[PDB]
């Protein structure tokens, strides 16, 4: 629980260290079943308010089944087709459509509400009966309506059927706007207790059960619900849960801000910005890099990421933070003439790139302005700092305990000649810039020697 | 229909064929109404627990009307153009605001729950009345709260009122967290029974009707629900359904991956990627091109694409898949020295671009690693392949049945000279690069020929 | 409430004026509390169908509390949107902090608390399950015989307990941070009262009260703490520090030459599209559509995704070649047709053999576009069609002004024209043109010195 940050004045960037990894490398799929009733629109003569209420709820139930069947055949079209995040769960969904595969699971859950079932294609899956509308309707609602004249229901039955039928009605809702594939997995799909018991039974280490059971909200966001089948008066859908094959390896976050020359005026400055910003995690002797901000979820020390949305880099990518001119790795930069002030709120600090006439401050709740940034790239930690202002933009600062280190260094943009500086580099590196520098240096050579005997 | 795939080894790209178009070409707008009672706060002195329950629900109802009164408005509006998706629906919504227009649909719906109404701007909309709280509240509920006597209602009345009031509360909730515009359109806005009837009354062909009725989730995802008015005891919101004016025309999806040289040097390679990846659909003698995958939704072999984010290309854009050096169409490519390994999952295969020191493999569930990729661009079909692994990332291949064709050919990056190669073209083409090869080729010769006569 | 729009034929761009600003510049943080009961799992034996229903509902209550014990806690800059709210959420986890709010709300439902760091925060109690369960429910479950409850008590408990369950559900699928803020988090009456009690101007209160739907979309709810029979979450409302200043929106479309030989054309595009609003003598610029919401002529934008520009930036709309500001453009050779639906019109850039059309629903085609960049107002036009795409135009009411002028791409020699600038400016392309003219002159001089 020790977060530390280093600000590199040399490159206008900061790295937040001390995080712990949880990287999704596998999937666990489970079959979730709901038992339905095979009851027809009741032919019974009666018109009390209570039986009116029961018939209304029955028509809700009957329509939910029908509109779930329209989701089936429209293999369901939404299983055959697109997917890599879902292929594992889609694989189990297709198998349930084989001859008697439903009856396999139906038998295992006849006597118990949770059982392990071996499937015909060679997968072993935990299967759960989360709701039984078959026995409630057949034993408490069939005797009332499967006659010529309907006997009155108790008010207790009217209330409790509404409660039971509600989960099915909600599942049909989520499954008829999401086309049968949803993420995060809702509580109507799998409650907190059901997901906790399912984690408890998974073929994983006891420490993985610790991590998953403590971060259920994150597990929800990295899980999928895949709709499978209605048949044999059963409702089956597949829940696809993450398997974290990488745990407790170091992770760090890179924050980058533009670095520009200052002492010149107007539109005559050279700028460069480190590009490889995002999360990094040590993974199997290499570095997993997650460039898009959404894919990694943070809870206290832990960074939860999905390896499917990652690039794999050598360990030497970190040498960019220690020495951007190191030989071993070609550190990535971008360049431009854009001389614009901005700020980046780091894990426990703030980078300020103040340029031009912009007024850039950092302030405290009580003392007011406690720093006025000069032109150039600077940094301030969150110790006694609450907000940062750049122009007309007030940023609040993350208030999170940790140690912050200011690594003084010469801004590398000072080392470059502005006349031969490539200033349109969308995605370049240190070496690529040096190659273009020499080529323009060589053109200057070749042209100058063409004027020796002439001039 | 049978999905087929071709991989072109020369250009590091693949084309998935065999799909059927379903293109959003227009909009269909309908008005949904709920009849309300303008009941004032009860003022019945009685204190029975059932009267409290009725009173508490009336408060939930009366607050929903107030909250809908606060939402009385709709909205305000390969690099593409810019549209305004709900401009059609908002246009109908603005007309309903005008004085006397709400009274027009009140009269037309006096004797039926569905009618076509003429509004002031020639706007002629099918109108639906889907819930009548006015009858229930004014007849069943008003008398037992009207007096100061407070006729205590049966417990059925407490429950019955909650069920009727539920949909209005849920419609208000959806509008509240969406500024009056919701998408996808939920079954609270428009139930499956209601939506299917609306599809049956659109000005479309019978084949178009079946397509929507069997793709209700897609239709809902591409529809909008727009809060318009609450006045004259009427709540009215506009529903904006999609119009699929182009249907059953052939579509194909283009996948592209970087194509670089395999030289063993620290970044001394030239890369090249086709930039035209996306969905292509035949459309009225042209090709509609959708470069962003999130405008197109696939269901088996059906592609639902929104034309608002499309480009209109000549039929000859497909020639880039036969001969990229063809004269008729000028294929768009990008260049760089950015040389790194990635994998692209196609419809029934996987493209792998292995570069440098990365472990790029394809493996089978039971047989193990069945292919290790050499440096360069390669393809593997889904036949007998389950997973593709690049670095620390494991991709899953579609197990969808189909036939894929490997088209051998010399990689075209080899054709180009790595010294006169324009190697940072973000959005270029074959001609624009030959444009710049000829320039740098001619300039170098001139300076060499101009160095000759200096004797 | 007078929207107007001007089309500049010279630069293929349009400006929509007349809008009024509502800029989110800061945050207001408030604490919302639900008082809970330490009620423990009933261990009276009962079989009555109503006893089961009460027991089942206490189960949903108990599981909700357990679930909540786990839910605890142009290129722009980068912010931390919920930093202000999370900062207050952190303070609640200090000891005694829960009790100060518990003490300040012992006898009332709405009180100010100065937390351990001395910040005045408004706190509220929106639901009191502690009194209901302990008084109404505990006697009928806290014995052996399990007193039969009336059906009315079963229904009330479901109603009271429902809001707790639905708050739990929202936090559970969102990792304890929700946006927009739902009516379960904060009902309409509670939000309006909260607005009325904030330390803000009357104009700010009026602006927020008329735009509760937008305020919800710009607000956050942060799960903070549960302990000592109390549940607390932080609600982070927007501060509109800048109000009623004039805004305008800039629409741009590619401007190209119209030579009939394909591939022989040079193109130009203003890259400064987005919202502009006057702000403290400078101009706040919002280049993204997502960061700005519009209701009638009022524009709600979030300054976290804005650049601060000199007020001279507006000269680019009157004179793109003005000396006081370097207007940003981009160049290309791509001769492609597109359309831009402006506030009360549509810009059509029609190139090649493309079909470009403006139509009325009952009269049919009313304007047919030829090669170049043109503009049609929404007065009398319902749709604009470019190629295989049909756009409906906005039907907001306002007056368009068509400003005639020579397209500026007609002032550039295509040979020396730099047609690759992904980001550039008017000055920058004049540099590269001065340079290419200078080099080609130097080359010519060198063959004279050797001739």
């Amino acid at each position: 629980q020790n977060i530390t940050e280093e600000f590199y004045q040399s490159t206008c960037s900061a790295v937040s260290k001390g995080y712990l990894s949880a990287l999704r490398t596998g999937w666990y799929t489970s079959v979730i079943t709901i038992e339905l009733s095979n009851i027809k629109e009741p032919k019974c003569n009666g018109t009390d308010a209570k039986v009116k209420l029961i018939k209304q709820e029955l028509d809700k139930y009957k329509n939910a089944v029908t509109e779930l069947q329209l989701l089936m055949q429209s293999f369901p079209p939404f299983l055959l087709g697109v997917g890599s995040a879902i292929a594992s769960g889609v694989a189990v969904s297709k198998v349930l459509h084989l001859e008697g595969e439903v009856n396999k699971i139906k038998s295992a859950l006849l006597s118990t509400n949770k059982a392990v079932v071996s499937l015909s294609n060679g997968v072993s899956v935990l299967t759960s009966k989360v709701l039984d509308l078959k026995n409630y309707i057949d034993k408490q609602l069939l005797p009332i309506v499967n006659k010529q004249s309907c006997s009155i229901p108790p008010i207790e039955t009217v209330i409790e059927f509404q409660q039971k039928n509600n989960r099915l009605l909600e599942i049909t809702r989520e499954f008829s706007v999401n086309a049968g594939v949803t993420t995060p997995v809702s509580t109507y799909m799998l409650t907190n207790s059901e997901l906790l018991s399912l984690i408890n039974d998974m073929p994983i280490t006891n420490d993985q059960k610790k991590l998953m059971s403590n971060n259920v909200p994150i597990v929800r966001q990295q899980s999928y619900s895949i709709m499978s089948i209605i048949k044999e008066e059963v409702l089956a859908y597949v829940v696809q849960l993450p398997l974290y094959g990488v745990i407790d390896t170091p992770c760090w976050k890179l924050h980058t801000s533009p670095l520009c020359t200052t002492n010149t005026k107007e539109g005559s400055n050279i700028c460069l910005t480190r590009t490889d910003r995002g999360w990094y995690c040590d993974n199997a002797g290499s570095v997993s890099f997650f460039p898009q901000a959404e894919t990694c979820k943070v809870q206290s020390n832990r960074v939860f990421c999905d390896t499917m949305n990652s690039l794999t880099l050598p360990s030497e990518v970190n040498l960019c933070n220690v020495d951007i001119f190191n030989p071993k790795y070609d550190c990535k930069i971008m360049t431009s003439k854009t001389d614009v002030s901005s700020s980046v709120i780091t894990s426990l600090g703030a980078i300020v790139s103040c340029y031009g006439k912009t007024k850039c401050t950092a302030s405290n709740k009580n003392r007011g302005i406690i720093k006025t940034f000069s032109n150039g790239c600077d940094y301030v930690s969150n110790k006694g700092v609450d907000t940062v202002s750049v122009g007309n933009t007030l940023y609040y600062v993350n208030k999170q305990e940790g140690k912050s280190l200011y690594v003084k260094g010469e801004p590398i943009i000072n080392f470059y000649d502005p006349l031969v500086f490539p200033s349109d580099e969308f995605d370049a590196s240190i070496s690529q810039v040096n190659e273009k520098i020499n080529q323009s240096l060589a053109f200057i050579r070749k042209s100058d020697e063409l004027l020796s005997a002439i001039g």
